[PDB]
DNA sequence: GTCGGA
């Protein structure tokens, strides 16, 4: 899960959470406007610190100094709480990345067709994230990862993994600093949105190229073509 | 100390 859309205003997404949250985040009513959010850019990320919600631009990717490979963009839910690498992020670095949906490229051999995946009920999504705190320091290499889960039901036909998408109520619990890593694992296991609540459709090849932009990137195309 | 198109 390496591309998604985050096009609406921050208040549009925060409106889905508990009522006393949209006020914690300062007012900025500009639509975020991003139909092609890619790794290695700064992405607005929601988290809680000192008992208050914050929305911070955080690098999408994780590469500490001892990691001499390209930054990771995902963390597997099955093992992240116990990983030597991710355990500290699971414990103290949990965060939420809201989106309109995400893109996955179905493969035949190495040829690909992008699909956009979204809530059938028309709502946005809250993706579970873990990252390096303090998030506000604008680090250029130790940022956040999107947690992944096994694809289920019809999503298996597009790809065998999916982002961990949490219900609004679960997303709020996930961000709390006062919960244990074990509680977080139970939130991830209890609050995940199931595959039957999503729909998807093929989109134009244009989105694969990070250069391309705009609302047309999430519009359906008629023909599926693996290229 | 691990998991995306071009």
């Amino acid at each position: 899960c390496g591309r998604f859309a985050q096009s609406q205003t921050r208040e549009d997404y925060l409106a889905l959470l508990a009522e006393d949250i949209e006020r914690d985040i300062p007012y900025d009513p500009e639509p975020i406007g991003r139909y092609n959010v890619a790794p290695g850019t700064k992405v607005l990320l929601l988290s809680e610190r000192d008992e208050h919600l914050h929305l911070d631009p955080v690098f999408w990717g994780y590469a500490p100094g001892w990691w001499d490979k390209p930054p990771l963009i995902n963390a597997r839910v099955e093992t992240a709480a116990t990983s030597r690498m991710f355990k500290p992020l699971w414990q103290h670095g949990r965060a939420i990345c809201f989106a309109d949906g995400w893109f996955e490229w179905k493969k035949e051999g190495d040829k690909k067709q992008p699909f956009f995946i979204y809530r059938a009920d028309g709502q946005p999504i809250f993706m579970a994230a873990i990252g390096s705190t303090p998030f506000e320091r604008g680090d250029e290499a130790e940022g956040f990862l999107i947690v992944t889960a096994a694809a289920d039901q019809g999503l298996v036909d597009i790809h065998d993994r999916r982002p961990l998408v949490l219900s609004p109520e679960a997303a709020r619990e996930w961000m709390r600093q006062e919960i244990s890593g074990k509680e977080a694992s139970e939130i991830a296991a209890s609050g995940c949105v199931p595959a039957n609540q999503f729909s998807w459709h093929p989109v134009s090849r244009a989105v694969g190229n990070v250069k391309n932009q705009g609302a047309e990137l999430i519009q359906p195309v008629l023909e599926v073509l693996f290229q």
